[PDB]
């Protein structure tokens, strides 16, 4: 179980619903992290897309605590993310794009994030279906759940979820 960390986020992040819900005041992407740090075991969580207006690229994944908070997740070397619009996703890390996958998100979609620190992998799901191949492998160290979004998106966190 974790929530959004109100002390982790860019100041433009807006938390609500006992810190289970996030949006942003900015049209620029801003980061917020979860209250959990993972270093072992297998973790799965979901983000429900409460609101998706226009054509933004919210991003979902995991990060080091020192991730830059005022840019899309995966623009620096401290986050591993899937960014996704209404049409398609990309995987991003270190501002490098891999594995474009057709099929995106919309209001009512769910994004699932599977951080497997036994196998050292990060895998994404949309609406219960794996999105692309395993996104990143040989992932090591300590990760916090991460989100970036702007004012065109609102997401609600669902945690304490059984691994599929």
């Amino acid at each position: 179980w974790f929530t959004f960390d109100p002390n982790s986020g860019h100041r433009d992040i807006i938390l609500s619903n006992d810190n289970q819900t996030a949006t942003c005041s900015s049209y620029d992407d801003r980061v917020v992290l979860g209250t959990a740090a993972f270093s072992k075991g297998v973790h799965y969580w979901e983000l429900h897309v409460d609101r998706y207006d226009n054509h933004p690229d919210p991003a979902f994944g995991v990060a080091r605590a020192s991730v830059v908070k005022d840019m899309m997740l995966g623009k620096d070397d401290k986050a591993w993310a899937m960014y996704v619009d209404n049409n398609r996703s990309w995987f991003m890390h270190c501002n490098s794009h891999t594995n474009r996958t057709e099929g995106g998100v919309c209001k009512g979609a769910t994004v699932g994030v599977l951080l497997d620190l036994n196998k050292h992998t990060l895998t994404f799901f949309i609406n219960g279906q794996q999105q692309g191949p395993t996104a990143f492998s040989h992932v090591d160290g300590v990760f916090m759940p991460a989100l970036s979004l702007n004012r065109n998106v609102q997401v609600t966190l669902h945690t304490g979820l059984e691994v599929p």
